[PDB]
């Protein structure tokens, strides 16, 4: 199944934050309405924040997370969770190798903000 | 029900990251085995990362998040999500006021690391 | 925080299914736009299905689950989870006593159907 | 990523329940330590509960859900969620066709019981 694709409410600010846990430099692309809206890159084996941004979900609310290591797409896993019918998390993990820890880049999207 | 309390695997490194979305200064305390292990403070209405740390779950694996705003405890909501049977997120939202957006401090715990 | 309250898409059919794990007879009320739309009641310590039904979320999409044991309201825990941006679960646990297993009535709401 | 595989606590009773939403007859297999422990089957476009059973997770705690429609394996999506650090749901959706509703067989595993 498709992973790393979320429908947010239209025209809504959201946070995106990426962490790294891999020997490889992670490249995280965040697409809004099928166009690149933010790109992060960094390397850490200690959960370093390689990127954090506030974006607008745009008129469609379509947000996609892609992860690559030296141009090779990582295998993604994802889910959305809503707490108390208000607080939204869109969560992505990614696997760049064979150990299947799925933490090589970790991306958290959260809304609403403010 | 109790919220903001999670049992991790023993002796396991985890990341904890806090975000703020409120007029009020958030204080986020992260306890391991009932002992303060990290404290973050800050004020943002735009999802600032008021802090991020790597901690060890220790012999009990017990991790608790507490949030307060000038010494008043915020109301918490929480859940844990596991992707592909391997990648763990422990999620907390908090409310300092009356609007019930539960984003006033947002805390994300993730493991495993590395 | 409020629990057992979910906003579904308007005018959308959903499944609601309850299970029991308690010495107490569980009463599960499902409200749609603040009106009782289904009531299940039953007793099991072995996860028996005490009721299943398909409802329509109506113009508001507001669905609420309440659980009581002989008119005593149970404490609830809840969350919504979305897989591959398509499949929705609204999950409720409930506690009627002192052991805090929160399984005394378990309610699963799922959509879309068909 | 692998989907429909969950590590439960060893030697623990759990509920497994399947729902159908498809023109195709669903077959759900539930494996415990890599051996078939339960098989459910039915055909519904209205969320019929085609099976529900209580199983034991056995010494490994490994539970796997597989879905097929006239011998063709369906594509799976899954996650586990934990509420109040106690109540566990392991969730599976499946796709037998081209519309990607992922509801064609829906499986819910819940523990603890009793
Ligand atoms: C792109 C990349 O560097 N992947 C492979 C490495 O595995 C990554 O980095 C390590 C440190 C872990 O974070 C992995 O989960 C991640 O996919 C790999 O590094 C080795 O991984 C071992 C477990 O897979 C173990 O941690 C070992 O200590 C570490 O060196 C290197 C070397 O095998 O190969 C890359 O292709
Ligand atoms: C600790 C504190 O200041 N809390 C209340 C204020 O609300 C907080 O800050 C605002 C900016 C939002 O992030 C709220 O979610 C958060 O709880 C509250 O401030 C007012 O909140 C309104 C919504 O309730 C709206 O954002 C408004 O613009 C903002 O000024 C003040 C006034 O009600 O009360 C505090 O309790
Ligand atoms: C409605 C009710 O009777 N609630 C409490 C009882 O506990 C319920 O039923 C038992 C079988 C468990 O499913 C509990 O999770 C559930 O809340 C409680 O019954 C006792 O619960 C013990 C564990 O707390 C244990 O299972 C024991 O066998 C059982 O008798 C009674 C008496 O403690 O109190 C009610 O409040
Ligand atoms: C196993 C099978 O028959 N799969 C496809 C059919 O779609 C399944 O059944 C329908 C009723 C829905 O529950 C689907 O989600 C499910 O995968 C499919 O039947 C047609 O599906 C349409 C949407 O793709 C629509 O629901 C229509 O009413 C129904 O006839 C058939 C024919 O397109 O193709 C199979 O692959
Ligand atoms: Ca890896
Ligand atoms: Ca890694
Ligand atoms: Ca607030
Ligand atoms: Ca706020
Ligand atoms: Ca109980
Ligand atoms: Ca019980
Ligand atoms: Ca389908
Ligand atoms: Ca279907």
């Amino acid at each position: 199944a498709t992973q790393g694709v979320f429908t947010l409410p239209a025209n809504t600010r959201f946070g995106v934050t990426a962490f790294a846990n891999s020997s490889g430099t992670q490249t995280v692309n965040v697409l809004v309405n099928n166009e690149t809206a933010a790109t992060f890159s960094g390397q850490s084996t200690n959960n370093a924040v390689i990127g954090t941004q506030v974006l607008n979900s745009g008129s469609s609310g379509k947000v996609q997370v892609q992860v690559s290591v030296n141009g090779r797409p990582s295998d993604l896993v994802s889910a959305q969770v809503i707490l108390t019918n208000e607080l939204n998390f869109a969560l992505v993990g990614s696997e760049d190798g064979t150990d299947n820890d799925y933490n090589d880049a970790v991306v958290v999207i959260n809304w609403p903000l403010g």
